[PDB]
């Protein structure tokens, strides 16, 4: 299911890894690991294949942790969009899907737009929306 894919960060050479509803970190990329598989389930939501829960945040705030929530098409806290140059973040805000700062293991929302806020579909040079419907 192209439709499933791994979320990859070129600089760290690591992929997003869902550990639990309250924990989404990163790991060495393994396309056979269910916990690393994700898929768009709408124009703005990405669901973890392993947990059948959608990536989201408690609030649109800097350093908010990105974990998993029951998919809800009405919640703006789990809507994502592709910015420029593979920059990825919360829809309608300047907060990005980020990893690498402060030895923090969990994916975080960050105001910075450097190499750690940019993500591609593993195995390609395309942004995450290339596997979406939008």
């Amino acid at each position: 299911d192209a439709r499933q894919f791994l979320i990859y960060n070129e600089d760290h050479k690591r992929c997003v890894d869902a550990l639990s509803a309250i924990s989404v970190q990163t790991a060495t990329c393994n396309p056979e690991a269910e916990s690393q598989k994700f898929r768009w389930v709408s124009d703005s939501q990405i669901m973890s294949v392993a947990f059948k829960l959608c990536l989201g945040v408690p609030s649109k705030t800097d350093w908010a942790s990105v974990t998993l929530y029951a998919c809800d098409s009405k919640s703006e806290y789990q809507k994502w969009e592709c910015k420029n140059d593979t920059l990825f973040g919360i829809k309608g805000t300047e907060l990005y899907f980020n990893y690498g700062n402060r030895q923090e293991k969990n994916i975080k929302l960050y105001k910075g737009s450097g190499l750690w806020s940019r993500w591609k579909v593993y195995g390609t040079t395309d942004d995450l929306c290339s596997r979406g419907y939008e």
